């Protein structure tokens, strides 16, 4: 979720609204805003749907007043529904919320003893009757959120209004990132920077466990054990591009073919005299790279396979360990960690809770450094990372992630290449690496040419709801990207094996019906691949394979191909990745479902 | 596939057939055997289906003589069949294979070019195909074979007949597993010691690339250019176990209800006085634990989920890094090794080809030794390996992994014992191991009391075709484990995910429709495995929830509770295994499937 507050003389309904545009990407089934004005009258307005029908609806009837808080939802508690989106109130108190209450169990049940009815069936909504409670007993809005803030378990960003004293507004921060912007005789705070960047430029990050008293002419900053504090401002110079659709029918179909560019501008300055140059990370950065004696990655959904594939090139072409881990996995057990073990989170957005909490813990366990390889500048990953590679793709919308993947893997190949030259590891590997990153634009822009006749092939699951995909090698992880994007945005059940693993069980699944993907360069890894591929053939399923012109395979009842140009191998697992973000695209198309914005999801989970 | 042979004064047909029951566990699509008297008429007899239709159809007409080769298949190119069936034929030459040819295509397509007919879809047919045309050329059988053998890439247990001369019977070994019976005035040969056991104890194994030249007289062997060499003879004390239903209606029933015993012989003889004792790898196995910095395991299907449960363990009790990997994918790739690691192998036969294969590869590398933990005795795998540990479940006939399963867990605990203490870490830890392994058995009793409730909840699955588990931490491979078990058997499209990852992506996949099985031990991640679960609720989804008796769930119209009796952290991965056994196994029942023998697989998979 994303949440952004406002505090001035004029009304704030528009900024609120145009915070919530920009947030979005952090969820689109809810919205809601609660402006106040000098009287103390509240007027607070909800919709069940995207940030737009807020909108919509706010035009209708307009919003007076100089005080507000806004919020966009990605519901964990409570199915979406105008009952339990954001604000939720407690009589004067007005919340909204951006995390999880893990023990709104208990809270809820004892705020009830005491006399609250609970309309919603959110975990936000204890927050809203716990600070009306502390209040009762007497006290200012900072006092009482004071003694709330202790009772709550898990993490918040949250913003709390008393529309009686619209005077003041107090944020406190658990997990959650929360930005205040300083204005001119007004105040504002946010999820992130890009949402206040409309009126103003001038920033303090709320630290762990911070609370903030914010009024139009002042903030004053408490830390966790209450002591009053000053936290540092700065200036941004940061953009924000909307993205657009230019003549495409969807975001995602846009990010698709944008690849070229994106690549292209993901090298741009870092190759140089023929060898990677990584100059940006500063003047001393090859010192710590230098001691690099293993990699740990951590990342969630796509960015986690991008970190599978870097695996087989981490090791495989640098000789260097290399271990990568769902990181809410990570952040839960009790891990080895290794010597002079470099920490590396991979994430598009930047937000991603599982991403952050992993990384935050890694900084009590003693990696060298942290290096963050994001798409989105000033975002949470890279303010708290030591070091940061931007992938530099331009914004990203659709849910289903493309260029951010393929620019990810050619920002590991560029590190795979830096780091083999650190080593004093034969200069040729970074050569054979440079070729091919070099080559992967016009390699792919011609993968492009071949869209219709995946557009032809979808057809072909248009009534099916299974899809196994197989690969072998640096192809397996292109195996799960294939599956992930066409369960995500068609809903078809698709599951991605090894190729070698299927029929050690999962190959019961096959029957006539059952359709399997496959990528299958033409490498030392082929003959292998084709007889997992005759194990499925002899039980009835039918082949989809993206199969490179020299795999020689042949086309039949059961064995449908789709020949791919030879491609450098070094670049081939984000070669053949495309293909199959194409075939999750006009599988969708086929479906219905909407595209960009697929139901149950988010384009960034910010909480656990 | 499953190869025996035979040469004899007496008819060798019924020892054949005894043969083939006890390698079933290798194939059971169909079934072959060929036999000729000294005079030179051969019957050759195939029958698609278990070895049982074979046996009938020979009880029928028996096939009289003393040279023969039998064969049970487990189909990987071309469809289960009666023409697919081994023994495959080229006129005089007769041919039983346990392998892949790989470079198949090209050697069909020249034999083609010569004049053979291909009758069958199998790669089996080029190595009768090429024997004959080896022989046309010139000499012996036995020189026609050091011919062939050359120019066929993969693997092969073979065993080769010319009818014409029934006194010689030839046999090639690569890969796959081969031994030769010694008899009295008769030689025999087959996949495995068991299934010869009736006729002979006296056995000789052949090495990779050996050429046996058999009669009932002599065993003379060669190697791959065709030097004589000698392999030395070795007597068997193995016993054979034929495996029993008792009062149940299936094994995996029986072999459900027999984890407690089977966890009972498991530890035998390993618990001194609270203590781990592994003696029983020898007098100086310390001065090798005690080197061991590193755990590299390797292993496929359920065997790659229990050396998933053990890495958590590794790490957080022993503070050991430990690596798991698929043993298809960690053969063909270039890895990086860790200093001192410890390669072990995970597996119920002993006879999984990629687990060897990985095993084969991992003598070229420099680990500190090999240890296997199996469950078959003078299998390839504890053979060829420097350590053993045997799980001592008895032999497990059901398709599906159940006791395997969990012996595999206790020794892993066993082995995370052991080392901590030899790290000298706090002697308390292999207490809690120790004091929570002794429990285990009759903790197991306890659950399996509630069978009838599991029954019942299965009755819910009737109408599914998915299926979604979820577990975090050590429980997460065994929400893998679950939706292995239930695919196998069931049907149903069952897929697992480590419960924080289900929201990047795979939530989509979430309606009013979805059930979710969810592992829930009452422990530190409670909560937050609990907001994953609220999360699915709230787009839709059933929930089936086997839940500590305390962690506090209710029952409502979308929540199934299956409460579970308390137990130690240390053992709760195994404990909460057998209700996910138990549900497959109902499930399986409920949608009428073959339970202890599924469509499309075998027990165990001896081909890559
Ligand atoms: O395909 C869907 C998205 O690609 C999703 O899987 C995403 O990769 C994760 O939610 C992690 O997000 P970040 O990359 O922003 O950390
Ligand atoms: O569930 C079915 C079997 O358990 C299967 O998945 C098995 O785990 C693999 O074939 C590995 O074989 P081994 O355990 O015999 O090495
Ligand atoms: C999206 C977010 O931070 C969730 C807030 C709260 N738990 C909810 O509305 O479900
Ligand atoms: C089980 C086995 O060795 C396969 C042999 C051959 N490829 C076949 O019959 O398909």
């Amino acid at each position: 979720c994303g949440i952004v507050g406002a505090i001035a003389q004029r009304d704030v309904a528009e900024i609120l609204l145009e915070g919530l545009r920009r947030l979005e990407y952090r969820g689109y089934d809810s919205a809601g805003l609660a402006v106040v004005d000098a009287e103390g009258h509240m007027t607070r307005l909800r919709r069940l749907g995207k940030v737009q029908m807020l909108a919509q609806a706010a035009e209708e009837h307009p919003l007076h007043g100089g005080t507000g808080i806004a919020h966009t939802r990605w519901a964990t508690h409570g199915e979406p529904s105008e009952v339990n989106a954001h604000p939720h109130v407690s009589e004067h108190i007005v919340v909204v919320h951006n995390g999880i209450i893990e023990n709104h169990e208990p809270l809820r049940e004892e705020l009830k003893a005491r006399g609250y009815t609970f309309v919603s069936e959110t975990d936000t909504e204890v927050i809203a009757h716990l600070v009306n409670w502390e209040l009762k007993q007497g006290g200012t809005l900072r006092e009482a959120v004071l003694r709330a803030i202790p009772q709550l378990r898990g993490a918040y960003g949250t913003v709390i209004m008393d529309s009686r004293h619209p005077d003041t507004l107090l944020a406190a921060r658990s997990g959650s990132p929360l930005v205040i912007g300083l204005g001119m005789g007004e105040n504002f705070i946010a999820s992130d920077q890009l949402a206040l960047l409309p009126v103003t430029r001038r920033f303090i990050f709320l630290e762990e466990g911070d609370i903030a008293e914010i009024t139009r002419r002042s903030v004053n900053i408490f830390d966790k054990t209450g002591a009053e504090v000053k936290r540092q401002d700065i200036e941004s110079n940061l953009q924000y591009d909307a993205g657009d659709k230019g003549i495409y029918r969807h975001y995602m179909q846009k990010e698709i073919y944008e690849q070229p560019n994106a690549i292209k501008n993901t090298l741009t300055g870092r190759i140089s005299h023929g060898q990677v140059d990584l100059s940006e990370l500063g003047p001393n950065a090859d010192e710590l790279l230098s001691k690099v004696e293993h990699i740990q990655i951590l990342a969630c959904g796509t960015s986690y396979n991008s970190g599978m594939v870097s695996r087989y090139w981490f090791e495989s072409l640098a000789g260097i360990p290399c271990d990568v881990e769902i990181a809410s996995e990570f952040r839960y057990r009790k891990s080895a960690v290794r010597r002079n073990s470099l920490m590396i989170t991979l994430s598009q957005s930047g937000e991603t809770a599982d991403t952050l909490a992993g990384l935050r813990l890694s900084k009590e366990l003693g990696y060298l450094g942290s290096l963050a390889i994001c798409n989105v500048p000033g975002s949470s990953l890279v303010r708290e990372s030591d070091l940061a590679l931007m992938t530099n793709a331009g914004t990203e919308i659709g849910v289903a992630s493309t260029k951010a993947f393929t620019t990810q893997l050619t920002v590991l190949l560029m590190l795979v290449a830096k780091l083999s030259r650190l080593k004093g590891l034969d200069a040729s590997i970074e050569h054979d690496i440079v070729h091919g990153l070099q080559a992967l634009p016009s390699r792919i822009e011609q993968m492009l040419s071949q869209d219709k006749r995946i557009e032809a092939l979808a057809e072909d699951f248009s009534d099916k709801h299974h899809a196994l995909f197989l690969g072998r090698g640096d192809q397996y992880p292109i195996a799960l990207e294939g599956a992930l994007k066409l369960k995500e945005i068609s809903y078809i059940h698709a599951e991605a094996y090894a190729a070698g693993e299927l029929k050690h069980g999962p190959l019961a699944l096959i029957d006539a019906d059952m359709p399997v993907i496959v990528v299958a360069p033409n490498n030392e890894l082929l003959e292998k691949l084709k007889s997992n591929i005759e194990e499925v053939r002899a039980r009835g399923g039918q082949l989809y394979v993206f199969a490179d012109q020299d795999a020689g395979f042949v086309s039949s009842d059961n064995m449908h191909i789709i020949e791919m140009p030879h491609v450098e191998e070094v670049i081939a697992p984000i070669f053949y990745t495309v293909p199959l973000q194409l075939l999750a695209y006009h599988v969708a198309l086929i479906k219905g479902t909407d595209v960009d914005q697929p139901r149950n999801l988010a384009k960034s989970v910010t909480v656990e």
